């Protein structure tokens, strides 16, 4: 059904734990595991939906960035639906790679071919404009999670 | 949704070997995509991307001057994109060109490539390069090694027919 | 289906990965050739050549020490000969070894090869060398690129089934 | 049903993957995580514990805390402990020697003298629970098939 992409250190114990509880209550079966691997690519291609959980340090990991590039690639050629969650990060900081998010991104770019960099850069610009859920704009995390889990469930029908 | 999509540098092969290959196809009931049949009024680059996505097989007819055309390189990058994500089968024809000469974009082929990179971001440029890196390692048909081109075409059309599953 | 001939260096893989591979085959109804089932009193090398000639597919499981054994190279030379003259399908598995280390007769694999060549007519040496050259350019399965070997085995056993139809 | 304790770097990609496929074919559902307390509860609640021992198992104090908890549950609860000696000899486990022992003493340097010996007693004890030694088996595939059937049978 769904492939969540996240930076575990930011969200594993906190918001991500609750999200996975929402899914199971609703019967949604998520897939949980610069390297990526051919098996990880295969799992992304075989997911109808991909949830992009963006966080302060998501761009500090080139594994998380390679996942983003594949999801956007699967959005284009396959019919993959991409849903975005902006967790204590502003979408414009993502589109323009600024704030602390940007400081982490440019560090993941030090000593990197200019061609990898912009494949990532292009992906962040694009994903930042996919309508999603911004935590700062929501009344409480619990209601936000419940809204996301119902939307994903509906889309899976 | 088409049967086979040929990628070629027409100035090198359009009038000659491509014509015979397509005559073999029609003889055997194979349905190629013919760019000359794009309805006038339409944007050409959008019809090519859509035609690639819909091709079960893609025939990349590589030639000495293939990389002089950004049309030919943009197509190759799209085909490799469809090979990985879709189930597209990619078949290669090396027409009077050496496989490693394309892989490293050196020799006479390379001088043609580096010229087409002028006024292009280094990232688009290398999106072409990886496509050339990858496609150069797909085992295919080398024209220089054949004694009679007509028989080669018959061998190619038979391989395509069998693969059409 | 049935006929498959596995070529492997037993010390590297017999007890481990090879055992799992053969278990996948039987699960899917594939009937491989088991050297351990040669009739006793027979001559091993004559039973091996006959078994290769009779296999639709050959699985070459390459490993660091594959070239340390002239049994593994003599079989490889016979496999390539049967691919050319018969229709034998040759599938490659690179097990914790790099394809160019096989192609360039180098790395730890190469030093194991160069010792097995000592005291051999120059004719044995290059019959083996080209076989390594040839098999190294056949697209196959690289173990290092896989994180869960069990899934790799499942992918291999499924491809063999398909190819047999 | 079953709690496997392992040093991922040694066995994740190889033997453990085949074991886990064997279990699933037989309908056994192991507990996979992806020091502790939620983990202790999961061990406390596992009918069987499979100790997959490897050379570097003792290089991780996280793996050693798991062994001490498993042995604790064998004693007070009814936990069945299944042992797998993977390219390591049980007596090297019993006496903490070889490369296995060399990793243990490094995991013990700069470590409380009290942790060390509860670990030692656990290794000494687990090394004497009859299990499956890889060196003694004819092919890894048949061994795994034997283990999954014994675990399956015991689960009834
Ligand atoms: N609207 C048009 N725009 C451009 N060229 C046009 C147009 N209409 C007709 N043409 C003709 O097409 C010619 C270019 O044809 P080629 O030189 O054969 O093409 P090339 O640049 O080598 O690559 C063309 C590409 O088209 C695809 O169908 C094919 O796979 C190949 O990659 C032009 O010189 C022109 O005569
Ligand atoms: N005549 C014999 N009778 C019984 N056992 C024998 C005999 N000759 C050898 N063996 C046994 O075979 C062992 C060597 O087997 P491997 O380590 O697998 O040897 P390797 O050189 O890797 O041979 C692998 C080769 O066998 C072929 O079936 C296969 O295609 C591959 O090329 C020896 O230790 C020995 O026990």
């Amino acid at each position: 059904h769904v492939f969540p992409s996240f930076h575990g250190a930011d969200v594993r114990k906190t918001i991500l734990s609750h999200i996975l509880e929402s899914f199971r209550r609703k019967g949604i079966d998520p897939f949980i595991d610069k390297s990526i691997g051919h098996e990880l690519k295969e799992a992304i291609k075989g997911s109808k939906i991909a949830i992009v959980l963006l966080s302060k340090n998501y761009a500090s990991s080139s594994w998380c960035l390679d996942e983003l590039a594949e999801i956007m690639k699967c959005r284009e050629l396959l019919g993959q639906i991409v849903m975005t969650i902006f967790y204590e990060v502003d979408p414009t900081d993502i589109k323009k790679q600024t704030g602390e998010f940007g400081k982490a991104f440019t560090k993941t770019c030090k000593g990197k071919t200019k061609e990898y960099v912009e494949r990532w850069r292009k992906a962040l610009e694009d994903v930042a404009t996919i309508a999603g859920y911004h935590s700062h704009k929501w009344r409480n995390e619990a209601d936000m999670i419940e809204k996301i889990a119902t939307d994903v469930s509906n889309m899976l029908n």
